[PDB]
């Protein structure tokens, strides 16, 4: 068909097609037939049940024919469109120029995802502690809390890894400027967070408040995006500091300026950074934007600069950077983190659908907070929340605007006991989450897989959005027993807030052991979980490394292959292959 001026798109769908895609989205939208807007602003909120634009933009969908076949459609526009695609065809109708289209027709849905990365690429490797449970807080009454939350965790024996320092650590909410009674000793006095088996995570923003007595905002700059077709002067929005000003990731002059060797100033104790409210979001004037009036890559390009800067400041530790707002190739530099929540309960389930799509929208590492911002949460909500949230690709503790509670340990011992039992399960499967992190980065699809990926040929399995998969071999059912559409075949074989775990027949899962953090990691007693299939056989692999190089330039990894075969009344489990090897090796 046709399109001409406001641009548009093509691609009519066969009947019997199951439509997925859309990136970060609302509703029980595991499947589509709905229209969404590509653009947007703090449209996370009580997020929502379908038809609303949120934080990130992904113009892509993918179709599985009633067969098992799949196809992938990418409308390559950085501009501001709107996806609106019921059963009567996929069309993206946009407000810019003519755009490129890319079409995948491959044997699988799994092959469309690999294929998207083929075009769009993968996520660069994070450290193994990016796989640990994470939390934030902050408090007032004394200097801060002096953590007490880190000690609290180890006191409780609830596995945690990373502690995020939320919002306040800034002096006036002036970025890159700790608060000088917020412990003018922000030079990383948190050897504590490192001694205690922790890694730091710090918030960053794209808003600079108007003070000439700052030490960031350089107006021997120019970077601040000019407003209006020239006008002759910068756009003052209203962010966290109010009348803050914004970098223009228009051209590289601003980017070079942004990556300032920043995290080695207060630390070295800034380990990970998150970019937030970087849509960007304006507190006042008409619907949250800015003028020039292309929008949807500002966070995308804000965050590429951070990863670009952390790399300049520290050549190789692997960077661990996260952004609220992004774009379709954005996972090359960042990971989502999925939208300040509601503690409401519609949000708890919706996380499972919301985070499935992100994988199918190319983003391996997404998580929903086990509560949110909006909050108050009872035990009953959180306890259920932690039970399957402990299996998100990215897990975290959350919440805001206290007055009080939101912790793993508030809603009693029992809720805290549920929290301990979940986190202990997560950590044991670190050798399987980790290998999976590796797949997501070499080819791979979602770490957090659809039930439907088990048999793309099965119709019963297309729309199922509550139960979910972790990496082919493990099945996760969230709150309460025996449902719903589940994959056929051999699974398990055939405590309240806990999800049901099933292991696939023909599957080998590498299992490690309870650990407090990823610090005892190199030392993991290995236990291989085996479920024999219809021929009495199981196959599996493990990926492991030091945790701060990738599939290392020099090959400092082992890639292990297990086979198990039951012949007789006895089974053998063996080691088939040993790729790589590590912790040393160089070249002449």
């Amino acid at each position: 068909s046709l399109t001409d001026g406001k641009a548009n798109a093509s691609l009519t769908v066969p009947e019997g097609t199951s439509i997925y895609g859309g990136g970060e989205v609302t509703g029980s939208l595991l499947r589509n037939g709905k229209t969404i807007k590509l653009w947007n602003t703090d449209s996370g909120a009580y997020g929502v049940d379908k038809g609303t634009r949120l934080y990130q933009s992904h113009p892509w969908m993918m179709g599985v024919r009633k067969d098992g076949t799949a196809f992938g459609i990418l409308f390559d526009t950085t501009w501001k469109a709107e996806l609106s695609s019921t059963d009567e065809k996929i069309e993206l109708k946009s407000e810019g120029i003519p755009f490129r289209v890319f079409i995948i027709d491959r044997e699988s849905p799994q092959a469309v995802i690999r294929g998207l990365s083929e075009l769009t690429g993968t996520m660069p490797m994070i450290p193994r502690w990016a796989l640990g449970y994470q939390q934030c807080r902050f408090s007032y009454s004394p200097d801060s809390r002096v953590i007490e939350i880190a000690d609290t965790f180890r006191l409780k024996r609830i596995p945690c890894d990373v502690i995020w320092m939320d919002i306040d650590y800034m002096d006036g909410y002036r970025i890159f400027t700790f608060n000088p009674k917020s412990f003018p000793n922000p030079k990383a006095v948190n050897r504590d967070l490192h001694i205690r088996g922790f890694h730091s995570a710090w918030m960053i923003d794209p808003g600079a408040k108007v003070d000439p007595n700052y030490f960031v905002y350089k107006s021997g700059t120019e970077n601040d995006v000019w407003v209006k077709t020239a006008d002759g002067k910068n756009f003052h929005g209203d962010a966290w500091p109010g009348a803050a000003a914004f970098p223009d990731f228009t051209s590289p002059k601003v980017n070079k300026w942004w990556r300032n060797l920043y995290k080695d100033f207060l630390a070295q104790g800034v380990d990970g950074v998150w970019n937030d409210v970087n849509e960007p979001q304006i507190n006042d004037t008409p619907n949250k934007t800015m003028p020039e009036d292309y929008h949807n890559v500002y966070g995308f390009l804000m965050v590429k600069a951070s990863r670009e800067g952390i790399l300049d400041a520290r050549p190789e530790k692997r960077p661990f950077i996260l952004t609220r707002s992004n774009f379709l190739g954005g996972q090359r530099y960042a990971a989502t983190w999925t939208g300040d929540n509601g503690s409401c309960w519609d949000h708890l389930k919706m996380s499972v659908p919301m985070s499935l799509t992100l994988g199918l929208s190319g983003q391996p590492f997404s998580g929903a907070d086990i509560g949110g911002f909006l909050f108050n949460a009872d035990a009953d909500l959180f306890g259920n929340w932690i039970g399957f949230g402990a299996f998100y690709p990215f897990a975290r503790g959350h919440a805001c605007a206290g007055t009080n509670n939101k912790e793993p340990w508030v809603f009693g011992q029992k809720v805290e006991d549920a929290s301990r039992i979940a986190l202990e399960r997560r950590y044991i499967l670190l050798p399987y989450f980790y290998t999976l992190l590796h797949e997501a980065s070499t080819n791979g699809m979602p770490i957090m897989r659809p039930v439907f990926f088990s048999d793309p040929k099965d119709l019963s399995l297309r729309a199922e959005e509550e139960a979910f998969l972790v990496g082919d071999n493990l099945l996760i059912i969230p709150a309460f027993a025996n449902q719903p559409a589940l994959p056929k075949g051999i699974w398990k074989e055939l405590d309240k807030y806990q999800a049901k775990m099933k292991i696939r027949g023909g599957a080998i899962i590498p299992t490690g052991k309870i650990i407090q953090n990823t610090t005892e990691n190199s030392l993991d007693p290995l236990t291989l979980l085996v479920c024999l299939d219809e021929q009495g056989k199981a196959s599996g692999n493990m990926y492991w490394d030091a945790g701060d190089g990738w599939s290392y330039k020099k090959g400092d990894y082992s890639l292990l292959q297990f086979v198990a075969e039951r012949n007789g009344d006895k089974v053998t489990v063996k080691l088939t292959k040993k790729t790589g090897k590590y912790n040393t090796e160089n070249k002449d």
